């Protein structure tokens, strides 16, 4: 019954904004081979679109400290764009993980940095 202690501290500290929601998915799938139970299409104070992604018991939005409102039908429109692209990046994603980590320096890094004795 946990979100694991480093990742979270890694987000936040020495990828303080650099990451993304899609990106915590990834790295989770990575590092612990674990997939998401769905998806929650949300969005954030500022209005920005973003899928997020529901575990056991904690969305992958809160590795980042953030709070989401889910979308409303009326927003579904403003936001049908965004939710393409997404929808696409998270296909993208879990065609081929490993893949997706060596190209996105971000993530190959972050894998780095969470490989520490």
């Amino acid at each position: 019954m946990e979100m694991d202690k480093r990742m979270k501290s890694l987000a936040m500290t020495a990828f303080f904004g650099e990451l993304s929601t899609l990106d915590i998915m990834a790295l989770i799938m990575s590092i612990f081979k674990r997939h998401p139970n769905n998806t929650i299409f949300s969005v954030d104070k500022d209005g920005q679109f973003m899928i997020d992604f529901e575990y056991d018991n904690y969305k992958a939005s809160q590795y980042l400290d953030l709070t989401l409102t889910p979308i409303s039908g009326d927003e579904c429109k403003t936001h049908a764009s965004s939710i393409a692209e997404q929808l696409a990046s998270v296909d993208i994603i879990k065609e081929d993980i490993s893949e997706y980590i060596k190209t996105t320096p971000r993530l190959k890094r972050f894998i780095k940095k969470y490989r520490n004795r």
